[PDB]
């Protein structure tokens, strides 16, 4: 039993059952886990106001939501670090204490009366944990919040701040009540310390239109939230360097490529298709396993739906996955001197953008299907290799009983589209018939690529819904 | 001042200077760091006995070296976990306490009188930390070892076990002497507890032929030690499944490929070169950053030299990355029905193996040149793309401005060797002249391949000597 405004600490050794022990009631109940599953690119204020808009009811406007988020940030002592990104182990951001306080404010925006916390002071410095428990006690007492927390091991100053201590050991309960008399209770049984020591250490030793409006609003919200995530890969130094190196390589190798040498242009188009099939799919396959945990945690509270998250993710990724291929095509066309014309330029640009979107959708679907990031990446690589080997440029004599594979590979279709844009039906050129004219036309290839992209998105959505 | 046989600890907050504070004298001094930089594939016994062979002098026989290693293992309570791999965060192995005990025994093989321990107790379970401190105190008392350790925060039972306690704050010493008298001294100064609490928390609040023989023996033991790592560095399904799928789909794509269609076979050879140029290079680029820290720590003690470590690693890699290409060729040659003959089979197998070795050397050199794993991998990808684009199969009309790319690449040489093996000079075949005959001879290409295979490891060695 816990009274409102009382601070309870769940004490016990590792594996004693502290984690497992911890609709209107759930609405006012805020649960915080040990892991700080937060986006590392959003700053403090940005993240808390986003959670405020994504969790608070629609009867509250955006300006007052921002004001409430700012008040929560200032109440948790995050004013100094409000101008810094959250960060993670990879990219430097706020400290561990600030990150844990941001995680607390994530559930504090709903204004919960029953705050359950699993290991908040675990894994941080003595002073950071001391400040965290000071803040938690202040919220519990001054604001009258029913706070139940679990700590693997508290410090002395940390230990002396809980008004209630509940003791677990190997799944059973040993003591419940105030921390001050606890030793006395043990002194009732005959367990007295043999030396000056922290009483916490003894404890361990002894142990319809509205729905559409909400959908659109939260979809735009999640899209704006993931713009920050996409901005990293938009200007990733390694990615930009690789893209510009490939562009310069294509420009120099095919410098002022003529229309007479069909083989050189065919190889250039096939290489472009290979690059823009492998890179987007490989990039997209990593996101879904990486954000799976945070998506599950956020969906458990019911803050947002799966379809809105998926649409926001694809909308955010479209700009990142289209900015680079456009510049790559601009540089390559203006360096290697492919077929002149603004209309062919727009046609090939749209063709490659559609192919890149299809490859990104395939990568997202494969990442959704496989719960392991490395195995999903391996499957993506294998599928892309099987596709490129069936693109019509490496092998010209496909076995009769196997041809259906080249009818499902997107890189095939992209290569045929590129060849059609560069030379048409081969009337000017007229091996030519099989490598230029092809067996699949312009509009049918475009429709097949669009259908493949849409099907990949649908399959990814089905895989996400399966879990 | 610390006397032999006394358990001394250094206490203070993070950043107080505990880390910085902690030839015969250093030969008998064993230093252990916080990080357990150990190979995750060797079992508990295996790495211990190997460090014994690599550290103890040559006047100490192998059988009794193993006996001493077993005695040390049993002395540190590793008998139960001796049949389990050390492991890491990726692959499951021994527990944190067992791993730290293995790290202690790593320096305990040399039998050091002065054991320095830079934060070994930090970040483990209460019972594991208690066992570690009990083992350390037992060693310090019974064996008379001068132990100087550091702890970020000790438990009460842990804290009551040190004979000597040093106290640091912001780089300045505050208290020196026994832990028991620290409370009395601080009370005399005028600092007394306001509640029952652990005095450890109290402290924080205020705060020629012989050389060749040695080279050969240590090279051999290093190679044997690295064999365990090479056993599963890439044997995981992520790569063997990809290789077998590539073999199956390559054999099925060119199923009974004829000798008449030059383009198909040439594309197959080019794709094989592309597959075996980037895969070994990508595999090799990740081994060097990963092992950089452990190599630096192990070289700091002078246990082994740089050249022997390089030779052992290269021998392990050669034993590693030859079976997979051998199986690939063996499947592909018989599935696609290439030119008949055992001698051509051996020729192309040797060519592919040498090409794989050259790619491995390029990857190792690029990984050694760049101190960042991701940057080195990106540079490897860019360079391999540059070599692939200038292989003579994509762009037939290479401009004279950058044609020297084809004179420094590796995929080009492998492709020329493969075509000169499959079709020779083209007399049977006789676009043919440029794509079959070429301008680089078979023996010249083989010599260039071998020269670059040696020079890549030479570059890697010079890069290692630089840092
Ligand atoms: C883009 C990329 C990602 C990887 O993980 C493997 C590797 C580095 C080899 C690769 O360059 C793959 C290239 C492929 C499949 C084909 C090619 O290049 O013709």
């Amino acid at each position: 039993m816990i009274s409102p405004g009382e601070f309870m600490a769940v004490l016990g050794p590792s594996g004693s059952g502290k984690s497992t022990l911890l609709k209107q009631t759930l609405k006012r109940t805020g649960f915080v886990a040990q892991d700080d599953l937060l986006y590392p690119h959003l700053t403090v204020r940005e993240t808390l106001v986003f959670v405020a808009l994504l969790r608070l009811p629609r009867s509250l406007t955006r300006d007052v939501k921002l004001r409430a988020a700012e008040s929560v940030i200032s109440e948790l002592g995050l004013t100094k670090c409000e101008n810094t990104v959250v960060g993670n182990t990879f990219i430097r951001g706020i400290s561990g204490g600030e990150r844990k306080r941001v995680s607390i404010a994530h559930e504090l925006l709903i204004n919960p009366s029953l705050l359950v916390l699993d290991e908040p002071t675990s894994g941080l410095d003595a002073t950071a944990a001391l400040r965290l428990v000071q803040t938690l006690a202040g919220l519990a007492h001054g604001k009258g919040k029913t706070v139940v927390t679990s700590i693997h091991q508290p410090s002395s100053r940390v230990f002396q701040m809980f008004d209630t201590v509940l003791l677990l050991s190997e799944g059973k309960c040993l003591f419940v009540g105030k921390g001050r008399d606890a030793m006395a209770y043990f002194e009732s049984v005959g367990f007295s310390p043999a030396f000056p020591m922290n009483p916490a250490d003894f404890l361990l030793d002894l142990a319809i239109t509205t729905c559409i409006a909400t959908w659109f609003s939260q979809l735009c919200i999640l899209l704006h939230r993931l713009l920050k995530e996409r901005r990293h890969e938009s200007f990733d130094l390694l990615r930009i360097f690789q893209v510009v190196a490939a562009s310069i390589l294509c420009g120099l190798m095919w410098w002022h490529s003529d229309y007479r040498d069909v083989h050189d242009r065919l190889g250039l188009l096939f290489f472009i298709s290979i690059f823009w099939g492998v890179l987007p799919s490989f990039n997209a396959v990593f996101t879904f396993p990486q954000e799976r945990a945070i998506f599950t945690r956020e969906r458990a509270s019911g803050m947002y739906t799966l379809s809105s998250y998926f649409m926001a993710h694809v909308l955010g990724s479209l700009s990142m996955e289209l900015v680079l291929p456009a510049s790559f095509l601009t540089f390559t066309y203006w360096m290697v001197y492919l077929r002149p014309g603004i209309v062919p330029f727009l046609l090939t640009l749209s063709v490659l953008l559609l192919y890149v979107l299809a490859s990104q959708g395939l990568g997202l679907a494969l990442g959704a299907a496989i719960m392991d990031a490395k195995k999903a990446s391996t499957i993506v690589t294998v599928t892309m290799l099987a596709f490129v080997l069936t693109g019509g440029y490496y092998v010209n004599k496909v076995p009769s009983g196997m041809v259906w594979m080249k009818y499902v590979s997107t890189t095939f279709y992209c290569y045929r589209l590129l060849v059609a844009i560069q030379y048409g039906s081969g009337e000017e050129i007229l091996f030519v018939e099989e490598e230029v004219i092809g067996d699949v036309g312009m509009w049918t290839s475009v429709g097949v690529l669009f259908l493949m992209f849409f099907g990949y998105r649908v399959l990814a959505y089905l895989a996400l819904r399966r879990i």
